[PDB]
């Protein structure tokens, strides 16, 4: 029967307090999904390229790809703000040290589709028939058959908003391109640079279609598409950030003349150089703080706007995202700048898209003008020629330091994850299927080591038109569109934080200019201003 | 460091109708894949 309802709209953040502190953060989600025809049933692939890299010195500005676009439409919950207002990311960037992740489940209920009908009177005048009887296709991906395409680094998910209706977007994926780009030049001179996009290897083109991995069940308008609880197995996150460095590790030497006077201008001092004692790592005989004994270093010298260059094409190495030195610096420590669009933040007046440069508040970065390399022997008073300042050239650039080429990734390197990012982050992230697994992805801070939960592709099956369909390319079709709900509901697990000291933290506050981040205008225009995560300090050591 | 062979590993003298018989050992490797992968940083994730 179509006139009885089959689900329950439902939003409610449920923070089920157990015992001993543990929480179980239920969060439910519930958004109407507009859903428009395919404009062509088609499979294609797209090849991509541009004309700006083809002149010489623009080979950042690298679009060219090969896009196969697929008809079927994502519905994709793997992002943040989806589940949390923030009333209640509030409360767990506040009084939450670990989250792990334990249950999800989507539900596609209560389908309206509607045909679209044009009438020739003198305004353009549109009667919406409904169809009883029509159809739409789902396919829950319960296998990951398919590509794991994650809309959140593209700010392609379901808008944050339980009011405001959402869209799903176009599924596709990265087919193999072979791209010539060499030589790769400077932007000045004039070279005789070749920019095309080669023809795919044999061993390697990989064309997934939808209908033949994924069973799909096709559902009238009294559906209820229920997709099996699935149980993650991650990692336990932790949103409690560390703050000390390898300044900071461990037993701090003892002073003999200690301060007397009220404020922090002046300063005790400590015992001879020469004269202390302990484990240290060089051959000289003075203890200085800078050259001591610690137990592993925090961070790592990535060597930063390093553009690699794969079969793919040309990429920059992803740094792994940690807090700047007091000189904002972000481009070696890797920020975030993540543009939304005006379902996921950004008050929906004339002006462009919302910026946010983003860091995380773990400290453990490093600065690129701060740093310098020595020879050998340690020899303070240095030599002009011993020592590596970042005045210094390479190679004879003047702009380009020792460090861009420089990497200290050791064994003992110590290092924080990524911070999950708010509204805009991504949640989860499937493991990359790969004989050595990447310790940390920057995509995302939970990693899944089983199938990833099942991405879910909805299309609107073909209403045809009465005429022919064999011998044609393109055939004719009733335009339609679809209005289906969707209800997921993502269980977390959380660990209440125990304050064991004296100065109270900084917690995440609601000052006299933020409360209009927070508050819709006389319009109507909402906003998703981020929020600096990680709030709760914790010790590495 | 100097192996030699007599002072190590206990052998069997074997005459003309003999047979040497090792136990039969028992793996415990990874599992190889032998599926090669094809994606790249230009390739990973949701094209735009």
């Amino acid at each position: 029967g179509v006139g009885v309802s089959t689900g329950s709209f439902n939003n409610q953040t449920e923070f089920h307090y157990l015992g001993d502190g543990l929480v179980q953060i239920t969060a439910h989600a519930s958004r109407l999904v507009h859903l428009n025809m395919p404009e062509h049933e088609s499979y294609r692939r797209i090849n991509v390229l541009n004309s700006e890299a083809g002149v010489a010195g623009q080979m950042v500005q690298d679009d060219a790809h090969s896009q196969m676009v697929t008809p079927w439409s994502l519905v994709d919950a793997n992002a943040w703000g989806v589940w949390f207002n923030p009333g209640d990311w509030q409360l767990i960037t506040n009084n939450m040290t670990e989250l792990n992740l334990v249950s999800f489940e989507q539900e596609i209920f209560n389908v309206v589709l509607k045909t679209i009908t044009e009438s020739a009177t003198t305004p353009p005048t549109k009667i919406y028939n409904n169809d009883l009887t029509a159809s739409l296709m789902v396919a829950l991906d319960t296998n990951n058959t398919l590509p794991y395409t994650p809309a959140a680094p593209r700010s392609e998910t379901l808008g944050f908003y339980p009011w405001l209706p959402t869209k799903p977007t176009h599924y596709r994926y990265y087919m193999t391109c072979t791209r010539n780009l060499t030589p790769p030049t400077h932007t000045g001179q004039a070279g005789t640079i070749t920019n095309t996009i080669s023809a795919p290897t044999h061993s390697d083109v990989m064309f997934y279609t939808i209908e033949n991995a994924v069973p799909i069940h096709l559902l009238r308008t009294g559906d209820e598409f229920s997709t099996g609880t699935y149980y993650f197995d991650t990692k336990p996150l932790k949103m409690t950030h560390s703050w000390q460095t390898n300044r900071s590790l461990g037993l701090p030497p003892k002073l003999a003349t200690e301060p007397t006077t009220e404020g922090q201008q002046h300063t005790g001092t400590l015992k001879a150089a020469t004269d202390r004692e302990g484990i240290h790592q060089t051959i000289n005989n003075s203890y200085t703080e800078a050259t001591a004994l610690r137990p592993a270093q925090v961070g790592y010298n990535t060597p930063y706007m390093n553009f690699e260059y794969s079969d793919g094409g040309p990429f920059l190495t992803p740094i792994v995202p940690v807090y700047d030195t007091q000189y904002n610096a972000d481009e070696p420590n890797g920020a975030y700048r993540i543009t939304m669009g005006y379902q996921h933040g950004q008050i929906t007046t004339a002006t462009e898209l919302g910026r946010y440069t983003l860091n995380p508040i773990s400290k453990g970065g490093r600065a690129p003008n701060q740093e310098f390399n020595q020879s050998s022997p340690l020899q303070m008073e240095n030599t002009l020629n011993g020592t590596l300042l970042p005045t210094d050239p390479i190679g004879g650039k003047t702009d380009i330091h020792f460090t861009n080429t420089l990497n200290t990734y050791g064994p003992l390197t110590a290092l924080n994850n990524t911070p999950p990012i708010y509204p805009n982050g991504q949640i989860w992230d499937k493991e990359l299927d790969a004989d050595l697994k990447p310790r940390l992805h920057v995509t995302a801070p939970f990693v899944c080591k089983n199938n990833p939960p099942g991405q879910l592709f909805v299309k609107i099956a073909p209403n045809l038109t009465d005429d022919f369909n064999a011998d044609s390319p393109q055939q004719p079709r009733i335009i339609t569109y679809s209005n289906f709900w969707w209800k997921g509901t993502l269980t977390f697990t959380a660990r209440m934080r125990s304050s064991n000291m004296w100065n109270p933290i900084h917690q995440h506050t609601t000052t006299n200019d933020n409360i209009v981040n927070y508050m819709p205008s006389n319009i109507g225009g909402m906003r998703l201003y981020p929020e600096i995560p990680q709030l709760i300090p914790r010790k590495l050591y």
